[PDB]
Order: structure tokens, then C-alpha cells, then sequence
């Protein structure tokens, strides 16, 4: 009893990418589910929904980083199948994330709060799913950033691969080598 | 009391709507999936299929161009609008003929296209929408924006039908329009 | 019993402003309720919303004319409670409204029926809150109005602040000063 058929599709809107769910119609899913995504037999991508008027019925929209990541192409047939997160070692206990002026070119030398990053990180993305390795896009102060999941840890009653964001996860970041960011705070690596 | 209620034709909020075919609304008003029988005046009706968007503004029903055109609408025209039920099985259906062609002049490829693999999505995509004989859609199929002319509806029988249901079973059957260059293969032809 | 923080965000899509209301996450709320925005201890503005896929988690969304009429600026954090309109004298009985083209780029001699532009306006604003000052993005006849909201008043059994826009609320228009806008009907001032 594997996921059904369907078609990775084109993200609807630039805004929409900035929650960093497979984006679905409401014919199909509801959202706050979860949803495991096979391409191939070597990869299961795990993504949280959200659904969007525009979004055919059939199809799963994902915004360019998200493809990248998933190594997802336009019109491409998958198999999706509702994912269940059920066990205490499945939420996020820590988490350290690599962060970077999304476009190289607007870059500003003021000194960004990390610990109000992690804050409005843990606000905006509470209960949804995220994977050492995926690529977000992070909307924080009028500013976007790229992010990059380097690690997740689970409450030791250690690491894992995919879990949930919860209320008390703790997010650490750290800029990308050459990085013209300047973090301050104690939410840094 | 019992006629419709009074609305204004407004514009599609997005491109990318359009693409669903559906009158779209604000929640305050309908709920998506409900199907409606627009009027225009006398001796002229034409029935949608609803989906909710939160730009449409309260008291209004958002149409595309194309679909505008169909229904002889413009911006701000005012219709009247009922909600209309599907229930009885001569109003599923069980044949219909499209008639296609790439939606731009622009891209025109000569690529093959199987009939077989778009009736599938077609079905997919608009189950249980409503589609009236002479109706004008827009189809995106394998990231190609396509124009569809609805030529012929069927029911089943346990024939001709002026409007539909598509149903899971519901055959859909294409043909390219005169000069076309549009590759077609597959079963699922004329 | 306070509200929770949270942070102004910009709107998604212009489209979205005609509706005048504070656009959230359909995870914080739900179409139709009210809040009450305070943007500093002696200010408190009152908003009705309407959730949209594409606003952050934690964040509210307003369109710039509402950010200049409230004080707020990307990224600023707010407190945010749900607000009851629970007296009849906070139903809307008279509304006097100053009309404008939004744009001068717009401008034309066309006549606008004010009679038809209330009815209207009472038709896509119904049981949505409104303030004496506030400045709205008004859609009619394919053309966008600028509306300064000038005086509200309730039904007696005079004066008030904010209110309730209901079936029955009578709403008149005036041109803004040397507004070449050409207004007919009787619903004038």
C-alpha cells in the first residue's frame, strides 16, 4: 500500500516559497499534514503541506529550492504518501543551521540578533518538518536568507536525519564561509 | 426569493487560477466544490464550478478572459447567481470531444503529445467540475499552456448533452484544430 | 489576559489590499474574527482578518496604506488579542467617507454613482471593523479609489471611533479638496 501518483508542479507565488511546504490543493490533502515524497528508490523527501487555491489537483507545487534539493524537475511523477510523526525521537531537540544573504547582492554589514532569528524561526515553522541538508528560504527584518540544515538532534531520554520543529527546539546558526554576515547573539554555533 | 442572487463579473485575481477553470469566489459567499448557474439575461445561463480565493472581493465572482468571453461577460457586469445541484445521472459525463491547440502562437513544437496521457490528467484535474458543449478552457500540460474548445458531451446510457459532469470514468477524446501543428498520438482521439 | 506577540509582515499580492483587512495565517486564525493591534501602550488599532496561504506563521500582514495609517514598519513586533464587538453601539449607523482616485496616473471625468459605490462598498465590507481616519483601497467599476474614512456614528436608541460595518449602515461621499473626481448619486454628502 504505497502513496499515490502525482506531478511535481511550479510554486504558485515567490511569497508562498517563504513557508517551505510542498504546497497542495485542498482537494487532495489538508494542511498541517505531512507528506513523504519518493523520486526514486534512493531518496524518501519528507515535506510538511500547506494548500493554495492554484495548485492543480494531481499535483505537488515546490519553489526552486526545494526542487534543488529533492532534485525535483517540472512535470516529473511522484509518489506521495501521507507521513505520520508519532515517536519522541522524531522531534527536534537541536538544530544547527548555516545562514547567508539569500541574493549575494544585497548584503548589509549590521549585526544580526540570532537569538531573535531562532525565535521567529521556532514561530513561523512550529510543526513542520525539516531534514539535515534541505535548503529553506528565511524571511527575517525585510531581509531573505538562505539556510541550510547542517544537524538535528533529538531529547536524549541523538542525531537524525528528519524530525519535527517543535515549541522548545533549539536553533543554532552560524554563516557560510565568506560570509558578510554579521551574527550576534547566543543562538550561534 | 427563490431566483439567484445579484453579483458583478470581476477580473481573475492570478495567471496561474485560471488554469482550474473554476468562477472563483470569496469564502464568504461559497465554498469550493459547489457548482453555480450564472445569468446573463434571458435565453443565456452558464454554469461554473466554485473554488474560493482570498482576493475575490465579498459580492463578486472572478472569471478569466477566456472564460469572460464564453459567457459574454465584462468587468463589472452584473449576473445573477444560483447555486446549482448535479443529481441525476443523465448529467454525468460519459463522452467528451476537445478540440486543442497550443494556447500561444509563441511556443508551436512539433513534439508528440499522447492523447492517452492528457485525457488522464484532464479527468484528474477536473473531476467533478461542470464543462458545457462550446465552452473555451485553458489546459497546462507538461509545463505547456494549451486552449480547449469542448465540441461534444455524452451521457451514459444505461446521449447528447448540453453540460456535465466529469466523473472518474468520464472518456475524453481530443482532436487539434484545423492548421494545427499539434503532434497527437495515442488512443484517445476522435 | 494580553495578547501575544507577533510581527508585521508586508502583503502578499495587491489584490489582497482591496479587502482592507490584516491578512494571517489561517494557523493563528480564522476569516472573520477581529483584532485589536497594539502598537505601542497608548495605541491600539482595530483590524477584522482574512487568512492567506502565504503569510509566515506568527506574523500579520498590511498593506502600506495600513502601515502608515497605524505606525507600523516591516518587521515590528506587536501585540496581538482578539477583539468582540459584542454592544449595539458599536454596529455602524452613518459612515461619512472622502473619496479620491488612488493614483493621479488615474485620473478621468467619468461619472461615479456614490449611490451604487454604497451599496457596494456595504456589500464586500459587511461585518468588517473600520476607525474614523482610516485610509482604504476602494475597487469600483475596474478603477481603484482612495477612502478616508471621516466620521462614524452609531444608532440611537451618536459619535464613536470604531465600529461595525452591517447591513443596514448608511455610508456618504464627499471628493477630497480640488479632487477632480466627477461623483453623482444621492449618496453624497
Amino acid at each position: 500500500m504505497a502513496g499515490r501518483s502525482m506531478q511535481a508542479a511550479r510554486c504558485p507565488t515567490d511569497e508562498l516559497s517563504l513557508s517551505n511546504c510542498a504546497v497542495v490543493s485542498e482537494k487532495d490533502y489538508q494542511s498541517g499534514q505531512h507528506v513523504i515524497v519518493r523520486t526514486s528508490p534512493n531518496h524518501k523527501y519528507i515535506f510538511t503541506l500547506r494548500t493554495h487555491p492554484s495548485v492543480v489537483p494531481g499535483s505537488v507545487a515546490f519553489s526552486l529550492p526545494q526542487r534543488k534539493w529533492a532534485g525535483l524537475s517540472i512535470g516529473q511523477e511522484i509518489e506521495v504518501a501521507l507521513y505520520s510523526f508519532d515517536k519522541a525521537k522524531q522531534c527536534i531537540g537541536t538544530m544547527t543551521i548555516e545562514i547567508d544573504f539569500l541574493q549575494k547582492k544585497n548584503i548589509d554589514s549590521n549585526p544580526y540578533d540570532t537569538d531573535k532569528m531562532a525565535a521567529e524561526f521556532i514561530q513561523q515553522f512550529n510543526n513542520q518538518a525539516f531534514s539535515v541538508g534541505q535548503q529553506l528560504v528565511f524571511s527575517f527584518n525585510d531581509k531573505l536568507f538562505g539556510l541550510l540544515v547542517k544537524d538535528i538532534e533529538a531529547m536524549d531520554p541523538q542525531k537524525i536525519e528528519v524530525g519535527l520543529v517543535v515549541g522548545n527546539s533549539q536553533v543554532a546558526f552560524e554563516k557560510a564561509e565568506n560570509s558578510s554576515l554579521n551574527l550576534i547573539g547566543k543562538a550561534k554555533t
